[PDB]
């Protein structure tokens, strides 16, 4: 629509990396693409991986960090050290950071869901551009022992090529047949890097892991559910969950908060600005409409500019420190909050009776700030005497179907 | 002139942003426009403020951090949150950090002094951008309310959109008088940001205000004045004054040191170079040159590089770490120092009998550094017996008029 | 070759800033020069300095910081503050901080070893420049007390321009002879910035110094020999030293580990890969291969990358955070590692039996991961005995001369 909207990352600007039968892993353009409005989000990438009931990502490392969270069913992961090596189930709302360079791999041991991940990264060495290495070799792709050379890898492993190719790559097989239907496995597991796990196995490999269910609080350790925390915004619209940097060693460094806001059907994340934070905020579950206030120097009276886009489940948008926004539900609307910058971050409503920036001004200051006489404009503030969410007046029914 | 001067920013490259008969608000070029010899200050922007005696400047909040320093007159400032919201004097002399978000207003309550602010900021979201959010709506401005549909207006505030136009915003007027001479107000307080103030006012607005007066010293609370600390440098040709951001928690964040060095006339402030600090220095009284030297590295013997510049009331010019500088003084010249990458700075005075890290030399490396003899370096180094500031052998009259 | 090698770095590719008979100062292409995947390194330099017994570079400051390493010989340092002057013997090994605007000199005070030092530069000012600042006047570079005009410096000063010009500065003298062979000396010491020295002068030089000889442990005080601890993997194929950040009060701020590999002749560092550390490769000593493996982008199964080059005494390569790579050596390799970003770095082992992440698998996802049976990789990955080091199976003789 004429006057675009450079926030907004709709579903679709996701580019799929890999599709198999058993899973996808998505990533989303750069934030830096079109716009040239969110340099200060170069580095970050935004992951969807999914994956189906009973299967394996095989093991990989990348150069660069995670923050999963789980914004759909249940999984094992796996996180393997020079070390030790380690494994927590996690369940729905569960998030963890996985450092650079740890070996993991995600295993969905349910029998029936879908397995939904939405990971922030943030790359080590070049900005917006990491790699994942596997060892695995594939039909999709190559270990990394390939890239060496047979000289290199003899005197490593310490084997004649023809046993090392053997038993960690894979030998010459230059044809096709891929055709037919049904549905088995491929060399050992369903091929390519997803692939399907018996039970026998699933099993073994969550017999050593540390199991979520009881939401487990903001530690350096383990999983932590973003509902673990009591709302920190809660009333009969919605709810508001929020893990401040300061508050949650394993991503202190990193300067993220992490929120989870619930909003019910016909209700609205009344209008604020985060302070300093950047939020990078994804759609879970629902449906509604948001309204992104910006000034736009374009380039009289100094125009503000709406920036508004539909949402959905898988929908990513953006909001810029001290940039006012509201979100409404058609739908009951679940949302994550990646808030970049998020130390020291102070979220200021501008409506309703609490943390109301408006109403904590100077009596004479409201006087000269709005048209209204003083006593007005306490009063109309006041109309609103519910906090952070209220009710939309929603559309509905009548002679209407 | 041939060879130009990258580091200079005369009160000319200020950018006038708003000036109504109340006041002005200018800003500078960004420090990386001309040049890219100034990457690392490309954050950094400068922001002179101006007032009249009982002004006020409207609510705003940006998305950028601020260090003021009053360079003329007093003011009352507001700081409003969430929660709490306060008030101080402020006088010549005293800064004070305004976070990025803090809803704030500037009182001039003086009878007959303009109030002079000279502000760093450095942007949150885009590198050497930030924008003013306001809530009022002027003939100048538009509230943030205005980018919200009328549906999201009017369940944000609980009320019909006809009674918040009426109330928060104002009404549809499509015309023009715009003539006639005397002065009065428009709305209700002088139309646009910067609004004339009655008395009334001013008392009520002063009476929360923690009054400043007293010199107070680098807190994390209130303001503090420039010249709190007894001078770090002082004789008889000027003052030098300098708060380290390790003893300031108000900006030790920002790793800024700030500079009050008052050169009496005729003085000058020997040549030093900054250690690691990048200065941006601000002139807010006073005449005269300065002369920084870098290497020209241009594209037989590497060739230095004078950079001067004549000095009057706004001129802003820039000392990259490493280069020696040196100023001189017309008239009574002071200057206000923000100094980026500042913690851990040592200022090395190249002449005189203290921090004279050219005497601190070796004898014998002494001998091999300059043509002269060892002894010939020690009597001529020592010929200066004053530090830090000293005589310039001025000009002066003689058949002058 | 095609695909060629953005991260090798050829002995070549250091520009020479400074040659004169008594020492060079080379200095190495800006690491983001042809490539793009290079741009974290965009800030860091690589100077070698080398000089001929018994000689002196003349005092001298920089706009960046400094990490010395002497790959050969000795040297006094003396490093000059507005306060005090210090002054370290450093032998083979020895590292040191010059922080950013330290006024330095380096004396090689050796009777027939030439000094062969590396430093790593991190500039305060611009991204991948910095600048050398003398007192001295020579033949090859001017005083920047040359940058102020006569007025300045006879004020500075507090003498005739005519007496500093002969004892600081240096006279008119505009022609030349520059011819005739022998050797002695010019003005005082063999001009230019290189200087020769008197046994007198080193006597008196040495004097101060605080001499390293007993393998100084990483303080915040003095030189810190980079083989203080014991090293971290040893066997019977080679060494490995590392001082990483946090053990290491001297660099702790610039997030430095630093490393000393000796592979021996037909040794092999294993595979492995730096987990967030970019690590800065420089060769001293020996010859040898590398493989570093890469997953290029480009632009059916993804395609790894090797990115190999012979290495020599001067080389610099680098390895990507995230990269294996492997080393051989043909002889005696000693290897400089600058490894940024390398606080909390885990180096991961891919062959062997120690770190060895590839071990530390879950038996049932080797199993999945692998073509083999599990028992055949349990089997597989245990022929290799030796951890971190290992034989080559190195090239030698029969019918051959
Ligand atoms: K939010
Ligand atoms: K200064
Ligand atoms: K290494
Ligand atoms: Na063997
Ligand atoms: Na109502
Ligand atoms: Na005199």
């Amino acid at each position: 629509r004429r006057q675009r909207n450079p926030y907004h990352f709709n579903s679709q600007r996701f580019q799929t990396l890999y599709k198999n039968r058993n899973g996808k892993i998505r990533v989303l353009e750069r934030f830096d693409q079109r716009t040239n409005r969110l340099e200060n989000l170069q580095n970050y990438r935004i992951v969807e991986f999914q994956s189906k009931p009973n299967t394996l990502i095989l093991p990989k490392h990348s150069d660069a960090d995670y923050v999963i969270v789980v914004l759909n069913g249940r999984a094992t992961i796996t996180i393997v050290n020079p070390d030790r090596r380690q494994a927590y189930n996690l369940e729905y709302g569960d998030a963890l950071r996985i450092p650079a360079g740890s070996t993991s791999y995600i295993l969905n041991p349910d029998d029936n869901q879908k397995l939904r991940v939405v990971k922030l990264a943030i790359p080590i060495n070049n900005p917006g551009y990491f790699y994942d290495f596997y060892p695995s070799s594939t039909k999709d792709q190559q270990s990394y022992f390939s890239g060496f050379s047979r000289n290199t890898l003899e005197a490593t492993f310490n084997t004649r090529y023809e046993e090392i190719q053997r038993i960690l790559l894979g030998n010459e097989d230059e044809q096709e047949y891929e055709e037919q239907r049904r549905g088995q496995e491929q060399s050992h597991q369903d091929e390519g890097v997803i692939v399907r796990v018996s039970r026998e196995q699933i099993q073994e490999l969550t017999k050593y892991a540390q199991s979520s269910s009881g939401k487990d609080k903001p530690s350096q350790s383990g999983p932590f559910n973003l509902r673990s925390n009591e709302p920190i915004y809660s009333n009969k619209y919605g709810n508001f969950y929020e893990i401040t940097p300061d508050r949650n060693p394993q991503v202190q460094d990193l300067d993220i908060s992490l929120t989870f806001t619930e909003i019910n059907e016909g209700a609205l994340l009344l209008p604020h600005y985060n302070s300093k934070a950047i939020f990078i905020v994804v759609v879970g579950e629902g449906n509604g409409k948001y309204e992104l206030v910006g000034i736009r120097d374009q380039q009289e009276p100094e125009e503000v500019r709406r920036y508004s886009a539909r949402l959905s489940e898988g929908d990513i948008f953006v909001i810029p420190a001290g940039y006012p926004i509201s979100v409404n539900a058609s739908s009951n609307l679940r949302l994550l909050g990646f808030g970049i910058n998020a130390y020291e971050n102070q979220r200021n409503f501008l409506a309703g009776s609490e943390d109301n920036v408006i109403r904590q001004l100077d009596r004479e200051v409201k006087e000269l700030t709005f048209p209204g006489s003083a006593e007005d404009i306490e009063r109309l503030i006041k109309n609103q005497q519910q906090s952070y969410f209220a009710n939309a007046l929603p559309q509905q029914q009548q002679q209407s179907e």
